[PDB]
């Protein structure tokens, strides 16, 4: 009961802004996911001996591909983490347990491929879940393992509380999926300006809490430029693999994956920075505005990324 986590001066402070670097120390992750449940949550939210073993079986079905790795998972959770902390009294109690686990679980078990390669591959995934494949397999995988013996980090919650805690974590791992981000960001556009938004509305939460996965999925673009770029370098080693398993399957993948058109990448991120990022972080600032922060290191990587282009480096 009385065992807090710690972490180093500088960790300890930098670990509370949003574009802190969870650093290259892989043992030093678990210790900062706890440190950020226990502040984020309380330090008897869970059974730090049940917590330590469902830390570890997540890690474990995480897989050593280049971006979609353990590293993601702890750096998807600390911008929630980040998020919560700094809109302290929006959020219920389950709610704070359940998104920092669905941050950490979200990816699980991810191969580094799209929901569009596994459907042209027809992978055996792409037979039981016709849409967001990978996320109803990533929730899948955080059930399976929350059913290990010694790893209901849940169990002290009752059947009702523990229900809602499995659908806030589904929901939020369902969003995950860019493919809704688009209608989910225009209808609370919609609900914001004609001011019908309303947090009480279950709907209009889960659709907020969806915002933000997303905000926290696409976090590497809100980092100071060092790690913003080379996190780039990850994401695309990933869009280049599964470009070289399209052209295999006899499919000219589109440039964004294809590793003959790195020339395009640049033009790629402002597409990407305009199209998804900055609209993201933008209705995320209206809906919560102390999250402005993420907006401002967005806007801050995207004159950046004008820069590669116009050859300034
Ligand atoms: C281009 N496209 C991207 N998305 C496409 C699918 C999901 C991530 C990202 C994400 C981070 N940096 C990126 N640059
Ligand atoms: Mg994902
Ligand atoms: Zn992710």
């Amino acid at each position: 009961g009385l065992m807090q986590f710690t972490l180093p001066v500088r960790l300890c402070k930098e670990i509370e802004l949003f574009h802190f670097d969870i650093g290259p120390f892989e043992n030093m992750w678990p210790g900062i996911f706890v440190y950020m449940v226990h502040r984020s949550c309380g330090t008897s939210c869970f059974e730090l001996e049940k917590l330590c073993r469902f830390i570890m079986s997540v890690k474990k079905n995480y897989r050593r591909v280049p971006y979609h790795n353990w590293k993601h998972a702890v750096t998807v959770a600390h911008c929630m983490y980040a998020i919560l902390q700094n809109n302290h009294t929006l959020f219920t109690d389950l709610e704070r347990k359940g998104l920092l686990i669905a941050c950490l679980c979200h990816d699980l078990d991810h191969r580094g491929f799209s929901n569009s390669y596994l459907q042209k591959f027809d992978h055996p995934l792409a037979a039981l879940y016709s849409t967001s494949t990978m996320e109803q397999h990533h929730f899948s995988q955080t059930v399976s393992i929350l059913q290990l013996e010694g790893h209901n980090i849940f169990s002290t919650l009752s059947s009702s509380e523990y229900e809602q805690v499995l659908e806030i974590i589904r929901k939020a791992i369902i969003a995950t999926d860019l493919a809704l981000y688009f209608g989910n960001r225009k209808q609370l556009e919609e609900m914001y300006q004609t001011g019908s938004l309303n947090l009480n509305n279950q709907s209009h939460r889960d659709r907020v809490i969806g915002l933000m996965m997303t905000a926290c999925d696409l976090c590497s673009v809100t980092k100071l430029w060092p790690v913003t770029k080379l996190t780039a370098n990850d994401i695309y080693a990933e869009f280049w693999a599964e470009g070289d398993e399209m052209k295999k399957l006899g499919i000219q993948p589109i440039p964004m994956m294809d590793r003959d058109k790195k020339d395009e990448v640049p033009q790629g991120q402002l597409g990407f920075y305009n199209a998804v990022a900055i609209p993201c972080y933008t209705t995320l600032t209206q809906i919560l505005p102390p999250t402005e922060p993420l907006l401002k290191a967005c806007r801050d990587n995207l004159s950046q990324w004008e820069k590669v282009i116009r050859g300034e480096e």
